[PDB]
């Protein structure tokens, strides 16, 4: 009489593995022609179509759309002290992090005289959506905006949605005037996008929108890139792949499955075991786990698309996941370091029985904000990278030019273009004569 | 009765900028129903719809899309061995430079029992596509071919049209084949993105397609990412800026504007100076030179959307050229170490009297796939990192999790996500316990 909530295969052959690897459906529905109609708005009314389509959807008139100095005062004042610390800790440790990222300058001498090089340069104008609602995720304002700072990028937006009464979560605020963003506006959805885009009166646009969101958000991003702004990446519902072995602990497994599982119905869980027991146990404690979550509901629905498997090797679990190529890898087995060099497709992963996907989610300083949806195939999480143009340099001497010179004159000939070997002939030339 | 060329602008006020950075404009014409259509015959009739707009567009009815072992040797055979030993020369600055680009394994020990790093892997699937004609752009293989096999990208995948009688020029094949590129596929325009995209019974589908081309080529690279395929970059006309003072070459600094402007009749230059004089000498230096090019024709219609511009300072200059973001930026200066740090927005930038463009096009070892139409605001050159994800680790020690472990949970609690505190609070019972 048990209502067993996750779907198991126990050692599937190869040929279903192409349908074992499939996301849940998303929604079909055309919004171009919905996104055009609010961006054409936004350019042709500018704040007047922000706070129009404000008190439509967010059900909020506003007066001003720029956050004021006393509601970040009053917003602090509402932050705990043991939040406060938490988020500092949390801030400090994505600091250091994404701080590594820095390159040192390298010239390389390809050649005799030709000096080459690149040097990073910070993305001036970002933007970042965060949404709303009564849980704020305000994690993923250090997550963007750190190693936005970091880069140097000198003009920092954040858009999020204003409740009914016109107020924003006082966490979000707190930790984006921690972390030194000034501007912040009480904008959401397809407007705040189209505002990030296009820029209004109050809102300067954006070099590049960072940040997921709903379906409309998701899919303004994605029109906004033909209107010349770059975004960070594809969007999509989160989810988690766990190997496991039997050094692996069931109550940790079902937990981390938990975990993610709660954010969204549209999540999804995959759980790859070397054995059944291994199974078993961690779908009883899945099942004695949930009875607990406040947000059950939501996890018993995205556990409906959940698959466990059983594969008879810890290679085989990872040429699944390889295939399957998921935004978080737990990897619950023994001697991890022999075979992290496997994983080829993985949007973050996590080692052993005590890195938890939580503490990626907040605290370890690696960044949360993922490709997902099987997008680590050809993305990578956001990074200091994503905040900086790398720019190529090269300086080439006399004795460079009349190295390469010649071979260049070759080539630009075989292309027909004259123009170009006459650039080189007539530095040539010049130190012939 | 002189006729000139490029329109010029003598100390033009700071309100004039905005105008002065325009690129010509570009073709609307809405090819998204044109696109879809093709996508749709891929996807229905795979390699059928491939030989049957082969046959529509380039006038050739083939028998088998893959270029033949028998094509390849034909090819190389009709290569000069003047020219093999410019394009190895090529080729060798091209992959000394982007193989100096890869990074080291660096542990980052966060916090006490938190080591965090990244790790980088190779795209798997790599589209490359090369336009045809008779002028062989043979040089772009290197530059995204050569990166692609550094990176350890296990198939790539190279489509370019045929002419009339089913060929592909010889420099091309050889060149691909030069640096291992198998997979050859005589295909061009909407349908070979589509087949990249979709893939078909030939045609592995890519994860990422890399190369510009024409209006339907980009309008085809920017809907495939809705299907989700990573694409290089936006695309758009090539250009250059030069900054001169009187230290410049006034014949050199002629030579490097009609290399640029022969590309194409979209193509635009931008030439700064810091005084009139080396203006005037070097618009006599343009007409004459313009004279002698085969591709007079092409280089004049570009240079009828061109400007010379007279400002005061080379730091004005620079300033300039930031709110303009050229692809290429040559500075015929003094002491350029002096004015690096200043530029913001530049694709790739070449130094001093020596480097010419044509020198980076062709065989510094730089990338010449490099961001046009002020693209140099939000993105990169291709570069290795083009063709590889970086993922993160991290492994939480017990004590890592009992350092970490009490601010997650706050901040768990803070977003209201049960579940994620309850992974941090079984680890730290455990060891508890
Ligand atoms: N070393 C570079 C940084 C960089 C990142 N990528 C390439 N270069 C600098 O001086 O800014
Ligand atoms: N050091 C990494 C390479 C890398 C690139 N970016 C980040 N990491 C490796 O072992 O593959
Ligand atoms: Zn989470
Ligand atoms: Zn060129």
């Amino acid at each position: 009489h048990h209502h067993h909530h996750m779907q198991t295969y126990i050692n599937p052959p190869l040929s279903e593995w192409k349908n074992l690897i499939q996301r849940p459906v998303q929604k079909a529905e055309d919004l171009q022609n919905i996104v055009l109609t609010v961006f054409e708005d936004i350019k042709n009314e500018k704040d007047k179509a922000l706070i129009n389509y404000t008190k439509k959807f967010d059900k909020a008139y506003l007066t001003d759309i720029r956050v004021s100095s006393d509601e970040i005062t009053a917003a602090i004042a509402l932050v705990s002290d043991e939040l406060i610390q938490a988020i500092q800790m949390a801030a400090s440790n994505i600091e250091k992090f994404h701080a590594s990222q820095k390159e040192n300058k390298n010239i390389i001498e390809t050649t005799e005289g030709v000096n080459c090089w690149r040097e990073a340069r910070p993305i001036e104008n970002i933007g970042i959506y965060i949404p709303g609602g009564s849980a704020p995720l305000f994690s993923t304002v250090l997550m963007l905006g750190i190693p936005a700072q970091l880069a140097g990028c000198k003009n920092i937006t954040l858009c999020t949605p204003p409740d009914e009464s016109g107020n924003i979560n006082p966490a979000i605020l707190y930790t984006a005037n921690l972390i030194g963003i000034k501007n912040i506006y009480k904008a959401g959805g397809i407007q705040a996008i189209g505002a990030m885009t296009f820029g209004t009166e109050t809102i300067e646009k954006a070099d590049k929108i960072f940040g997921p969101g709903n379906q409309y958000v998701t899919a303004a991003k994605q029109i906004a890139q033909n209107f010349g702004v770059a975004i960070d990446m594809p969007a999509g519902p989160s989810e988690v792949l766990v190997i496991a072995d039997t050094t692996a602990n069931p109550e940790f497994v079902a937990a981390d499955l938990l975990s993610q599982a709660e954010h969204g119905a549209d999540s999804q869980v995959i759980l790859l075991t070397t054995d059944e027991n291994i199974l078993q146990q961690t779908l009883m404690q899945v099942e004695n786990q949930l009875t607990q979550l406040p947000r059950k509901s939501i996890a018993s629905q995205a556990l409906l698309q959940s698959r466990g498997i059983v594969l008879d090797s810890i290679e085989k679990c990872i040429a699944f996941s390889n295939l399957y190529a998921p935004e978080h890898l737990i990897l619950a087995i023994e001697n991890t370091e022999n075979y992290t060099d496997k994983i080829t497709s993985a949007g973050s992963v996590f080692l052993g029985n005590f890195s938890c996907e939580s503490a990626g989610d907040y605290a370890s300083g690696t960044n949360h904000t993922l490709p997902t949806n099987g997008y680590a195939r050809n993305y990578s999480g956001v990074s200091l990278d994503s905040f900086i143009k790398k720019i190529t340099f090269q300086k080439v001497t006399k004795k460079g030019i009349q190295n390469i010179g010649p071979g260049i004159e070759k080539m630009a000939e075989a292309e027909e273009l004259f123009a170009h070997k006459h650039a080189v002939s007539v530095r040539l030339k010049s130190l012939n004569s």
